Parts: C-alpha cells; sequence; structure tokens
C-alpha cells in the first residue's frame, strides 16, 4: 500500500509528536518503553470484539474503534522502529537478532482463512478468532522488537477492514498533539467530555478524504494539512496552537542537524 | 504461604463459577482462552501505575485496585490449571512441554530488587518499574500455558503488597456470581453504578478477615462464607439467590461424579 517516501513522511511527523513530549525522546525512552505501549493497545484492540464467554453475548465488533487502536499500535510502532535505528549495535537486544521462530510461538485461528504476507494477521478482521490470533502474535512480534513488521502487519489489516490508514493516522496525529496541548500530562484533560470519547469526533475528519490522495506523490501534504485542520477545527483549536505537516517536517530536519 | 486443601478448596470454587457460566466449560473452554484471559487482566493490572511518560506524570499507583487485577488472574489461572489437568496428554501444546528459558525472555528491573521464588516478579510491587517487568513475564508465562507458576506469582506479590490474596478471592468470587445472577451475559449488569465501580465495594466487605482465619483448617469455612454474606449484602442480593462454600463444594463434588 504505501510507498517509502510517505513512511519516511510519517516517521517525521512521529519525530515531532514524540519531541513534543520529550525534546530529547530517543536519549530518555527505552526499546522496552515502545514495546510495552504495544502491548497495552493491542489489548485495547482486542477489547473491540466481542472475545469474552462470560459478558455481553452476541455484541458485534466495534469495528470504527479498530481503526483508532490500530493507528494507536502504529504510532508506537514507528516510534520503536526509530528507537532501533538510533540504538547502538552493542545495545540492541538479542530477542530482536534470533530468528522469528525460536522468540515466538504463531498462534493461528481454527477457521480456515486469508492471511497478511507474513504468517501473523487473519482475515476477515469482522471476525473475533482472526482479531484474537492477529494481536496475540502482535504482542509477542513488540516483545521481540520487530516494529517494522508490526508496522507491516498494520497496513493489511486497514487494507481488510478496508478503511484508510495514512488518514486516520493523521487524525490521531493531530489529536495526541492537541492533549499535549490541552493538559494530558498533568491531569486536567477531559478526554470523555460529555460521555463522549474524543477519539470518536476523528472519523467525521477523514470522510473527505481518497486513499490517493493521501498517498500521492505531489497531493500528499494539502491532503494531510485538510485532515489536521479538520481535526483541530474538531476540537476548537486557535490558529496559533496548530502545526502544518510542512511545520512538522522542518522540525525534524533541524532534528536531524 | 496457601496450604494444599486451601487452594484445592479455591479450584472447586472456581469449577462452580466455571459451571454457572457454562455447564459443560471444561469441554467449550479451552487452553489459550484462560491464556488470552490472563494476558487482558494483566494490561488492566498494569494499568493501575503511572507507567505513561505522557499521560498523569507523577500519578501514584493505584495499589487498592492491583488487589482486585491480582485476583482476576488468579482466577483465570487456576480456571487454565485445570483446563490442563483435563485436557489429554496427546492435545498438551508444546510451548508447556518445553523448557521455560526456550519459550520465553525474561524481562528484569533495571534497579536491584527483591524477587518472589522464580525468577518472575519484583518487589517492592509500589514500584512502576517493578510492576512492569512483573506483568510482561507473567503474559509470556501465560503465552506457554504456566498456570501453576503464575498462581505462586501472585501469592508473592499479595504478600509484598501486604494484603490477604484467599479474602479478596472470595470477595471478587462472590461479585462474579453476583454479575451473572444480575445480566453480564446479556448486557443489561450495571457495573458502574451511579459512578461508582463495583469491584470498589469489596475492600470493605475483607477488612474484618484475618491471615489466619481464611487459611486455618478448621475455620476457612466459616470465614470464607462471612465475606460471601459481606460482599452479598454489599450488593443488596437476596437470601435465595445466595450460594455458600459448602454448596459450591458439593456442586464440584457432584460435578467430579
Ligand atoms: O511518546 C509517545 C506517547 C504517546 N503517543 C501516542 C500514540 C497513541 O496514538 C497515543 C495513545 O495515547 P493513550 O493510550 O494515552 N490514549 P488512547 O488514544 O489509546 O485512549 P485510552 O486512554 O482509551 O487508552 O499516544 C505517541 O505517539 N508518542
Ligand atoms: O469463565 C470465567 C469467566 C470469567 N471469570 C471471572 C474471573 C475474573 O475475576 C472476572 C473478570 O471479569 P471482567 O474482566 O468481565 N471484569 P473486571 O472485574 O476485570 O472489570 P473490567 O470490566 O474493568 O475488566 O471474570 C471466571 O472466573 N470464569
Ligand atoms: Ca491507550
Ligand atoms: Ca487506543
Ligand atoms: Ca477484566
Ligand atoms: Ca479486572
Amino acid at each position: 500500500n504505501i510507498p517509502g517516501a510517505i513512511l519516511h513522511s510519517l516517521a517525521e511527523l512521529q519525530d515531532g509528536l514524540n519531541a513534543m513530549i520529550d525534546p530529547s525522546w530517543r536519549a530518555v525512552r527505552s526499546l522496552d518503553n515502545w514495546a510495552l505501549a504495544i502491548t497495552m493497545e493491542s489489548t485495547e484492540l482486542l477489547d473491540s470484539y466481542p472475545w469474552k464467554w462470560w459478558k455481553n453475548l452476541n455484541a458485534t465488533p466495534d469495528l470504527a474503534n479498530v481503526r483508532i487502536e490500530l493507528v494507536d499500535i502504529f504510532h508506537f510502532s514507528l516510534s520503536g522502529a526509530m528507537q532501533m535505528r538510533s540504538t547502538p549495535d552493542d545495545e540492541i537486544p538479542a530477542a530482536s537478532l534470533k530468528p522469528l521462530k525460536e522468540v515466538m510461538t504463531t498462534f493461528l485461528p481454527a477457521k480456515e482463512c486469508t492471511s497478511d504476507p507474513y504468517g501473523f494477521v487473519f482475515f476477515p478482521l469482522t471476525d473475533t478468532q482472526n482479531a484474537i490470533a492477529s494481536f496475540r502474535n502482535i504482542i509477542q512480534l513488540a516483545n521481540a522488537y520487530r516494529f517494522d513488521v508490526i508496522i507491516e502487519c498494520i497496513i493489511y489489516a486497514a487494507e481488510d477492514l478496508g478503511f484508510n490508514l495514512v488518514a486516520y493516522y493523521i487524525a490521531k496525529h493531530t489529536l495526541n498533539c492537541i492533549r499535549q496541548l490541552s493538559g494530558y500530562k498533568d491531569g486536567s484533560y477531559v478526554k470523555v467530555n460529555n460521555g463522549v470519547e474524543d477519539n470518536s469526533l476523528l472519523h467525521n475528519c477523514i470522510k473527505d478524504v481518497s486513499l490517493d490522495e493521501v498517498l500521492d506523490a505531489d497531493k500528499y501534504v494539502q491532503a494531510w494539512n485538510s485532515i489536521m485542520a479538520n481535526v483541530y477545527e474538531a476540537f476548537q483549536i486557535k490558529e496559533s496552537d496548530r502545526k502544518d505537516a510542512e511545520r512538522w517536517f522542518a522540525l525534524a530536519k533541524e532534528n536531524r542537524l
């Protein structure tokens, strides 16, 4: 799905969000931090499905929420990948250098099913049993620091669930920025404001964005900016507290220098 | 901490709760089900701690909630252990028969610390970094079906956090029963009723119970019955909808026949 130059641009966005949280995030964060964050998000993903046999039987999967949780994993996976790229070779943990088969047991659904390219995520993801096996595997990828592999898995999940991964990433990226501006660190952010969850507003912010537009080498920057603005406008954020893509790219290009 | 005959009696309680959920639970449930449930609970446990570096900085650990989450893991671990005991030898998965070192990477805190007997959980559990390493290990035990090992870990955690594991188990066991009577399956249960979480009521139901009383070979049944009644009374449950220990033991003894 995603061209290399687009993925590089997403990483730059991720770098800027991470730096907003902590200027020297590479020096302060650890590979285990990102692995933990992914593990935690993966359980939020699974909680979108009616996996419990003792509660809410015959509930249908919250597939809309799944979009969000996939994008959250993606943020942490991009982060872990560049944490790895920045890790000196002699500080790379053994689990990430050993054969994958030696550090992971792979889980499979009972019923026959499509797979992603690797042997890890299963379709359709409308199916609870496919989702369970999928994200038990993701947690084991995380534990073995295979952030790049997790990234591929997410793109295929997004393909199957029939949503625009990149568009959703920019929307949530923007919300993540918004939360840091609005007291997320000090506990004053109202995440569920008047019964409504902040994530739930993001869907309407991406209805107007096409698959070709968000990945198109010429069009992507304008399209990402329009998602950004939609999200900032949805949260009543003043113009002067906003950033655009170019700005995130600029902050990354000087962070690299 | 816990004598063998007491653990056997807890298993009988667990068997009865599981049968209330599904009469033939051994035939319908799988080892992966219990492993998944433990994985999910372990993330709820970790969410009691200020592990996030981007939210609610300098929050203190919800150690009271930790008690509950530990007991939830215990319920699923007892369940997995007797699922294993009931699994024909040729259906036992390889991960549970291989050397533990071959199916698990063990996580350690950075700072020096006490351990439980096995090499898996770290003290004090007032420390976020100890908790993180502890439950990343628990999830890997779960994935390798080491339910009995998880059980030992929980007893040592309870020792360090200075609470009565068995007393808390009976209280939550009773609440689990109460939820099944009150529409948990069909979605009509009010878990957060008037802003208050049901689990949060359980603490006052165990203040009057001592460590010696709940494990004492003569006294344990009366003590467990009094916790049971306290919990049923805390949720306004009519006498005729209650069960006592003897009753759970009786239901187990005929389920075995
Ligand atoms: O250094 C970071 C830290 C967080 N994040 C982002 C990624 C992810 O999209 C987001 C997740 O934040 P939370 O887990 O705090 N909340 P979420 O959006 O999952 O809702 P919930 O509170 O229900 O978990 O945090 C970063 O990108 N970089
Ligand atoms: O077959 C089962 C299924 C559930 N259980 C119990 C064990 C555990 O104490 C309890 C957990 O139920 P939930 O996860 O539904 N709710 P919890 O108490 O963790 O609160 P929350 O909804 O916040 O997860 O279910 C059994 O004992 N046997
Ligand atoms: Ca989260
Ligand atoms: Ca999330
Ligand atoms: Ca739970
Ligand atoms: Ca729980």
